[PDB]
């Protein structure tokens, strides 16, 4: 069957909207890209840390959000000619405001029931709910999607997604999926050339390619914000601006790689999904730091590497409802597998 | 199937928890009720009015709530000695924190997939928030409840529910279900009989059918606290316990027949149907329409509200709607709730 899927990750640029394929293989259809609104943002991020009011402020906020959501589901079908008839459901992540496992608790926005009434489509959300009721972490859960998709008997494989930061899924054959934070992706290439050139990013990895990495800045980096840098930059002569682009790439180049070949050393493939997967000078560095490993942007798979969190949702959505576990406890600290969401059916039909 | 049901009213005295079958009809199997610890009471209350650090303290309170209403679930369930797997599903309503219908919002906290975890059931909540969504007020969802038990397109009825306040859910004929307030209930009759005797409520209405109506004074009341009945009656104990019992029975049947004259019956619900000599009256106000408890139709009238929440649970299931929108406002019938399953482990 064919279902959306709904992402809004914590930096608040705005929403990724996927339309999938599920049958024995998982296919991106169609997606689309919709901007938050500076006040949308501000006022999610008002509620991210304790304050007044917040029952009523979340329940104003969560309306603005899904209106946006809606239209963004309103825009990609009208772009594919498809009724929502023909979608069998939206898998929402909603909005993270809080997140405190160790409360046993997780706070995603987003009045599924007005997603349902608006779109006019069965919506399955609140996806991590249940992961920490069986006493799990309710993340991450992209890693059951990762394992979905490239896990089989035969390779060793990590799904490693660069975004801000970078974090990997470990496909060991014979041996249940492991995920961990690997350290810095963009993160710090982005705010680099932020101060520097009023860029939000490197495209393509050309400005890094351009400079020289400073092998005396890349040691001190490896033994994160702009005024952790600064601390490091002051205690070395002034650079020129590129070479330390140059040297924030070969940060996560090398913090990336060293992680990886440390917990899975016989790794036949690294898969690169995320915004990362776009910077060519860094996947440049990535092949050449794992030479026994296929390094290659999971699009060579048939993933599109923007997509594949979007995509993970709409798989959540299909897992539901076809009760099937949607979490992977080994790596949430689950009790056990779990069907994840709630179901708000549309109802279009009374 | 069978059904839970669950409800948690905003008086914060205790659970109500009810297992009914449901087929052709709906019938009660058993009942329990959890009284809330005084400290869970206390912390709910305090999130009814804005304060601070809402979302961590209603994340905290909920898990309490949660973990009552699922051992709830097991005594009901160990007291019939049934098994969670003949159960289809539990029908939360959870728990009102905030309900502002005029800014489109309605807060039940509850975590059902935390309810989920703990009972091995499928738990359907959160039943108001598509109402709204849909314009409506999210409340009240009972009438559906009356509606799909009594309703059909050929007969005049009124469903009565006698709390300490009265309403009443209209059926007539081919319409969506309406509803109103009548006045007061039991609330006077109560305030009085425990100021004067200390006792609750008058049981059977028979210290009010002791006495005799005082025609002076119910004539004042006709032209609501317990000062208020002091402030009447010192311009004049059981004779009065007999003026408000009618008092009761004249606005509730004043307001009845203005909204349907052609009223054939009218069913009571609510702990008023236990008062034998009030069912009397209301009996002797309506002559042209037959007046029964709800309990002459199977349905136990002191767990009507635990017994919809079920029934609302067997609605999402059957993908039937389960709202009345010539009641809430809403722009028409919709599917409420949603769905959480048990799963497996
Ligand atoms: N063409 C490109 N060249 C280099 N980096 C790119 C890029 N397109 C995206 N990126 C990087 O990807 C980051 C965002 O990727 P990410 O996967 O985190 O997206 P997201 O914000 O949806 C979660 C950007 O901040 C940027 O650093
Ligand atoms: N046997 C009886 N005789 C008379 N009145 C009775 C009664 N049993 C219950 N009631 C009345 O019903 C009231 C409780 O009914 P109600 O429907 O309001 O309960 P609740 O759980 O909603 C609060 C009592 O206070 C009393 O007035
Ligand atoms: C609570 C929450 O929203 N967690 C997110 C967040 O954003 C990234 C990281 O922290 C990850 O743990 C998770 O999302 C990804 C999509 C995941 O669940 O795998
Ligand atoms: C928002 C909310 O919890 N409403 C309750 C409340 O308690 C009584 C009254 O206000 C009624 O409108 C409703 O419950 C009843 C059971 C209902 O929904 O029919």
């Amino acid at each position: 069957p064919r279902y959306l899927g709904l992402m809004s990750g914590t930096s608040l640029d705005g929403m990724d909207i996927v339309l999938i394929e599920q049958g024995d293989r998982t296919t991106l259809l169609a997606s689309h890209y919709l901007p938050m609104p500076a006040g949308l943002r501000e006022d999610i991020l008002a509620l991210c840390v304790p304050g007044p009011d917040e029952i009523a402020r979340a329940a104003e906020v969560e309306q603005r959000w899904v209106a946006l959501a809606a239209q963004g589901v309103r825009e990609l079908l009208l772009q594919q000619q498809m009724s929502p008839d023909e979608v069998r459901a939206i898998g929402s992540h909603g909005q993270t405001i809080r997140h405190e496992p160790a409360r046993h608790f997780t706070v995603q926005i987003g009045n599924p029931a007005l997603l349902a009434e608006l779109t006019g489509i069965d919506v399955v959300a609140d996806f991590r709910r249940r992961d920490v009721a069986a006493g799990g972490q309710g993340a991450p859960l992209v890693p059951a999607f990762h394992q979905a998709l490239f896990g089989d008997d035969d390779t060793s494989r990590a799904v490693l997604n660069i975004g801000g930061f970078s974090n990997v899924s470990l496909l060991s054959p014979g041996k249940p999926v492991r995920g961990f934070d690997c350290g810095p992706g963009n993160v710090l290439m982005d705010a680099w050339i932020h101060h520097q050139r009023g860029e939000h990013f490197d495209r393509d990895g050309a400005w890094a390619a351009s400079g020289q990495v400073n092998h005396a800045l890349l040691a001190s980096l490896l033994a994160f914000n702009l005024p952790w840098l600064q601390e490091h930059l002051a205690r070395h002569p002034a650079l020129p601006a590129a070479d330390i682009q140059a040297t924030l790439l070969e940060l996560s180049a090398r913090s990336i790689s060293e992680s990886l070949l440390d917990a899975q050393p016989d790794c036949e493939e690294v898969l690169v999904c995320g915004g990362g997967a776009f910077n060519t000078a860094l996947m440049k560095r990535l092949a050449m730091l794992m030479p026994e490993a296929r390094v290659a942007s999971t699009d060579e798979y048939g993933i599109p590497p923007a997509w594949m969190e979007g995509m993970a949702f709409a798989w959540l959505a299909h897992r539901f409802l076809e009760r099937l576990p949607g979490n992977c406890p080994d790596v949430t600290g689950a009790l056990g597998p779990r069907t994840l969401g709630a179901l708000y059916p549309a109802g279009s039909h009374h």
